[PDB]
């Protein structure tokens, strides 16, 4: 039995997180608008929808931001076989996104299982939302720096020195109010099955908040 | 650290085997010739070549047949991390094949690592070649049945009941001598870097045989 | 990094189940009373108590029956490292039991992690209790058969043919009422820390029952 | 199937390394000679011998030093199941050592599988022997410090600061020439079946050396 990891398994509930491999370069090459591009974001949400619709697996919902998607699973696919789940889902995502962006050169996602207790499920997504936000700010800050005639290394360097408030200040000065930028850039996008139509929510609440908590709770059941 | 399998690793030498998931249905739509179609076989060999060419990983070679490819790895990618290797390679394969076949609907590979001792490396491929043969015959048997007015299930029962000799005889009666068919249908295709151009060998020797042994031995180093 | 499984981890809550290796033979040899021996049972409960008291790990409680002990863990030891947890706990159990039975020849436990959702924790132990019961009956039936001048193989053979009721009948006929045999033989023994004194309960309720449910619920918190 | 790691396996050749857990404290009570004690070393070699003799498993040989033993396995026990192998072997070792030292308080080993290519097998043991040496020197350094009126922490600081030459010099000044000490303290002990009696070699060659190479090579076959 040389296929030693082909037995490794998991238990419900689990979260599959797939992240685009080397997407910084691969998206710089093709000429995507920076720091955000609604075509790419729509491609990713459409990828998630297509997964929920035609993968033959049954996630409760997907949450996507940046170059990554997370699928909540209660019903485990492939008997919980980690290799099979990770590989198949990553492959399907690669194919789907390749279709949706009409790519001429191949791309790849990485995938990983996150084992969780049910009670922990909101926190995880909260964490992820936070990360999304932390991308948002940085993504714009960085941009502004490059627009002010800065080198890449210098921009990263300076970007580390100042914290979120100072970045807000810098961006607000130059005409960019981060609070009025679209919801999906700072909070991400939810894709879920409802009573059955698959719907994309592009205006989701902040998870750890008054409207966010029952929202997530209703998503999870 | 909820990402429990994200640290799990392997050791050289390893073989990554990716197998097309449910390729029967998802690819049936376009009308590929049955039981073998050089357009699909060329697509798979092209996928393997493209992997060797632009993945940024370094397999020694690929061996492909049916809907599957095996990559020999001595230099392990991603520090030998099983999740990352399986997911990323499967994903890249999905993307590549989606490009080469210009697919409108998404597909997926499953992937798995096969842990091996160097001494076992030839045997594995021999095993795989054997499987290829077992595919070959079977693939034709079924086909013949379809031309002779058979139900799919009807085709399954008989095919399971009789062994290779009687099947060979049937195919010869129904007009098909398997010995006149091209080498790659029964032996598969090798993709490797040679004297340096990446080359597809569509006329490979039987691995466990007098000309096959030094061939494989030179492939592996 | 040749120590590939040294990274494999888990998440709370988990149950460690250790089972005496080849204990049938090893206990037949030393001359333990069959089918139950309160000296061995006391040794096992004392082993569990000693584990809770001096292992330096922190299970919520242990449940023991036959040649096996299960430890409920909420606080995970050794960062959840499966190898380290299994090996260390198995080793400690071997040592402890070796002390308590004053053994001249070495013994071993096997160990395994059971990954569970909190909501599933009662069911598991219920399952185990059921198994305990299924041992109980069989253990006596078997005994009776050997007492009626039967060979081992014949006794097992016949034992499979009849179900629990018929066994109850057989044993009740020969003077043995299974309902009046001690609680620990049919329900097992609980060992837990209380507000801190470690106490052994040798008269536990049936878990799936009116008195059993709040009992287990109070054990788990 | 909540027992998710219970299927995880490995491939030959493998090395099981068991290391005494917290042996500093738990064994300190009896008053073992420091920094080395032939009673404990004999106990460990006896444990390895007893394992080879009555475990029912079949290692090729054991190598032991300090509080640790390594077993070379080509024939894998328990179908190569990692949980079962680690837990059972660790447990047996705990029991055996508990018997040979006649302990009143329980002890534990941790265990781990080391996956190796045959070509790597000597190197591993070389590495281990190196570790043995690094133990040896250090073990004495500390000791000397204790005789020269040092705090434990005080002993740690200096010992970390200086490298082997200066330490050698210190020990020579404080009366101890390490070259006159017995071979096993710096090289460890081998336990293997020989011409067939199970034998303990307490005078083994340096593994990576002219006489060591054919020695190890004959041990491994
Ligand atoms: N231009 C552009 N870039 C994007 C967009 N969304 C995500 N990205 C890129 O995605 C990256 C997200 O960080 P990472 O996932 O760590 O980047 P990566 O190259 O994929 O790194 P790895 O996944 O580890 O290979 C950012 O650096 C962005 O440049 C987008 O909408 N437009
Ligand atoms: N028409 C056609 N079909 C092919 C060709 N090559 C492979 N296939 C199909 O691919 C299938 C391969 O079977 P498997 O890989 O064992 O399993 P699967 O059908 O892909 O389903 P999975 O278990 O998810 O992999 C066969 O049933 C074939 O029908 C081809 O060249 N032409
Ligand atoms: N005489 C006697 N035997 C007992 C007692 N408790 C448990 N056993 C033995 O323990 C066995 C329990 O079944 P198993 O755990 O599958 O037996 P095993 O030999 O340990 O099998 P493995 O664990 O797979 O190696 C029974 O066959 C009993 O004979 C006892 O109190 N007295
Ligand atoms: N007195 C005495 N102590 C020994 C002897 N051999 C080994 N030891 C002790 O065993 C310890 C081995 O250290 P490690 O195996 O690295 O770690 P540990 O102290 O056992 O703690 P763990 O990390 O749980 O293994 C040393 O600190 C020694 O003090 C001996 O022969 N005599
Ligand atoms: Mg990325
Ligand atoms: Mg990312
Ligand atoms: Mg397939
Ligand atoms: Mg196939
Ligand atoms: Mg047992
Ligand atoms: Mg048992
Ligand atoms: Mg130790
Ligand atoms: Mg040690």
């Amino acid at each position: 039995t040389r296929e030693i990891y082909a037995e490794m398994r998991c238990i419900p509930p689990v979260v599959l997180r797939a992240d685009g491999r080397n997407f910084k370069n691969t998206l710089s090459g093709l000429g995507f608008e920076k720091p955000y591009d609604k075509t790419f974001a729509r491609a990713m949400a459409d990828t998630a929808e297509l997964f929920i619709k035609k993968s033959g697996l049954s996630p409760l919902f997907a949450y996507t931001f940046s170059d990554e998607i997370s699928f909540l699973f209660t019903d485990l696919p492939f008997d919980g076989r980690v290799e099979k789940i990770d590989s198949v889902v990553a492959s399907f995502l690669g194919s789907a996104l390749t279709i949706k962006l009409r790519l001429e050169e191949p791309i790849a996602f990485d995938s990983r299982l996150v084992a969780l207790q049910k009670e922990e499920i909101p926190e995880y997504f909260h964490r992820r939302q936070l990360e999304a936000w932390r991308n948002f700010v940085a993504s714009w800050g960085y941009y502004a720096l490059r627009n002010e005639g800065m080198g890449r290394n210098e921009a990263a360097k300076y970007l580390k020195r100042k914290k979120e408030s100072e970045i807000h200040e810098m961006l607000f000065e130059r005409g960019i109010n981060l609070a009025t930028l679209p919801s999906w850039q700072r909070r991400g996008v939810i894709i879920s099955k409802e009573a059955r139509k698959i719907t994309q929510n592009w205006e989701i609440p902040k998870f750890k908040s008054e409207k966010g908590i029952p929202f997530l709770e209703k998503l999870i059941n």
